[PDB]
């Protein structure tokens, strides 16, 4: 079994290796990636995903959200409040005020501690999930605007013709913009570029250990537990590695720069947060391997997952028995 501490794995792919998308998430898995829940790839010297960055501030951030945390520093939830839209010209002035800019520091070390000791005294804000691209058209290598759709990954692979459409978001985030604990719907992959500015620090459980994970969240967040069979989808709770470490649970965790790719794989919990401003774009994407984590995707259907209507396809699809209830979430 190749890699079978389930360690974080990084490649470097030649400008060769990098026109061919899915034969390299297949070269990846047969070098036992998947098994940590995240890779990183670093893309050949000779790739760029657009010529400047120049023009992108203005950009439109409808509703970023100030995410304001309750808990203790190890163990907190996160909320977001809507906030006033703003452009990307404004939410980098900003990330760069002396109310939200990142701390002095001596290395990604010292400030993941910072991170964790001071995180829930802050109230960051983040412009999430917005829908766009910032691939050139002209980029031909792994531009996330144009990758195969994960319809017509399903209809590959069982025949069936579904509805819906797959495409990418961005995501400007500043200095202590937290993701919290989660999967992907339906237990796809994701990719993940960093476009520009300051790193992202992730966290990783690897797939074989998700449960462990659940275990643990249902112990540190009861109520949420009682509410629903499957709340880290809500997307809101947050534990440290600390907290991780003292309950045995089995993870790991690296830190992301600008112009790196990142990959989640199926069923691998992630969670992490931005360094100081920076904006990133990511989409969910299916391979033959992905099928049976559909099939056996856990569903909030307590109503806050709340999410896109091309997960609808999949969930009739794949998880018939359980399409009646989860609609009943939805609607
Ligand atoms: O970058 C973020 O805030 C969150 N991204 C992801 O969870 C992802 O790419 O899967
Ligand atoms: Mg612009
Ligand atoms: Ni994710
Ligand atoms: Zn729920």
């Amino acid at each position: 079994a190749q890699n079978p501490n389930c360690n974080i794995m990084i490649f470097h792919p030649t400008k060769e290796e990098f026109n061919d998308f899915d034969k390299y998430i297949a070269y990846m898995e047969s070098q036992g990636a998947h098994r940590a829940g995240l890779a990183k790839i670093i893309p050949p010297k000779e790739w760029k995903a657009r010529e400047t960055y120049d023009n992108i501030s203005e950009i439109l951030i409808a509703t970023p959200l100030q995410q304001v945390a309750s808990g203790r520093a190890g163990v907190f939830t996160q909320y977001h409040k809507k906030k006033k839209a703003m452009t990307v010209g404004e939410y980098r002035h900003l990330a760069n005020s002396k109310k939200y800019q990142t701390p002095p520091h001596q290395n990604f070390e010292d400030l993941e501690r910072k991170y964790w000791k001071n995180r829930i005294y802050n109230s960051p804000i983040y412009g999430a999930d917005i829908s766009g691209s910032l691939f050139d058209e002209n980029t031909k290598q792994w531009n996330l605007g144009h990758l195969g759709t994960i319809q017509d990954l399903l209809e590959k692979e069982c025949g069936v013709v579904i509805e819906g459409v797959n495409t990418p978001y961005l995501y400007f985030g500043m200095w202590k913009t937290t993701f919290a604990w989660h999967t992907e719907d339906m237990d796809l992959y994701s990719i993940n570029y960093l476009h520009l500015g300051e790193p992202k620090t992730w966290y990783v459980v690897p797939p074989e250990h998700g449960q462990r994970l659940e275990r643990l969240a249902r112990e540190l967040f009861p109520g949420s537990s009682r509410g629903c069979g499957a709340f880290l989808r809500h997307k809101v709770a947050l534990i440290s590695p600390t907290v991780l470490k003292e309950n045995g649970i089995p993870f790991n965790r690296i830190t992301q720069e600008a112009g790196e790719f990142m990959v989640t794989f199926p069923y691998g919990y992630h969670a992490g947060f931005n360094h100081g401003f920076n904006c990133a774009e990511a989409i969910n994407f299916a391979t033959p391997r992905w099928i049976d984590y559909g099939k056996m995707a856990s569903q909030c259907s307590c109503g806050e997952a709340r999410v896109t209507f091309s997960m609808d396809a999949f969930v009739r699809i794949l998880q018939p028995e359980r399409y009646d209830l989860w609609k009943r979430g939805q609607d």
